[PDB]
C-alpha cells in the first residue's frame, strides 16, 4: 500500500508531518486518486491548499484546492467518481475518508476522523489511516470550532509520496 505525507502549518508555523497509509488493497481507485493529488504529478493537487472545515470531536476536512471553502475540488478521473465500496469503516481517530455531497460524488475533498464517526459508514468511502502524526491532527483539531471555521490558517505546505 502507498504511504503519503502531508506537512502542515498554522499561520506559517510548522505543526509537523502526517503520514497516511492508503488501502489500495481494498479501494485501489480511491487510493490512487488521493496518491496522485499528493504527488501533484498531474499538475494540480493538495500542495498549498487548506484544512477548511475543522470540528472538534468530529473531523478535520481538506482538499478543496479550487474554492477553498468545501464546495470544490477535482478528481484525477475527469469528473466526480462513484463510491468504490463501503468495506472500510469509520472505526476511530485517524481514519482517512472521502468527503462528498451525496452518493457517487467523490472529488478531491477528504477528512481525517478525530473520533469514531460510525454514522458515516455506508455514506463516505474510507480509504486509509494515519500511521504517524496523529498529534499533528490533534493540533489541527484544536484550531477548529463548532461552525468548522478555523482560528488559524491551516495549510498543507508540502505533500507527496513516501513509498
Amino acid at each position: 500500500n502507498p504511504l503519503v505525507y502531508l506537512d502542515v502549518d498554522a499561520n506559517g508555523k510548522p505543526l509537523g508531518r502526517v503520514v497516511l497509509e492508503l488501502k489500495a488493497d481494498v479501494v485501489p481507485k480511491t487510493a490512487e486518486n488521493f496518491r496522485a493529488l499528493c504527488t501533484g504529478e498531474k499538475g494540480f493537487g493538495y500542495k498549498g491548499s487548506t484544512f477548511h472545515r475543522v470540528i472538534p470531536s468530529f473531523m478535520c476536512q481538506a482538499g478543496d484546492f479550487t474554492n477553498h471553502n468545501g464546495t470544490g475540488g477535482k478528481s484525477i478521473y475527469g469528473s466526480r467518481f462513484p463510491d468504490e465500496n463501503f468495506t472500510l469503516k469509520h472505526v476511530g481517530p485517524g481514519v482517512l475518508s472521502m468527503a462528498n455531497a451525496g452518493p457517487n460524488t467523490n472529488g478531491s475533498q477528504f477528512f481525517i476522523c478525530t473520533i469514531k464517526t460510525d454514522w458515516l459508514d455506508g455514506k463516505h468511502v474510507v480509504f486509509g489511516h494515519v500511521i504517524e502524526g496523529m498529534d499533528v491532527v490533534k493540533k489541527i483539531e484544536s484550531f477548529g470550532s463548532k461552525s468548522g471555521r478555523t482560528s488559524k490558517k491551516i495549510v498543507i505546505t508540502d505533500c507527496g509520496q513516501l513509498s
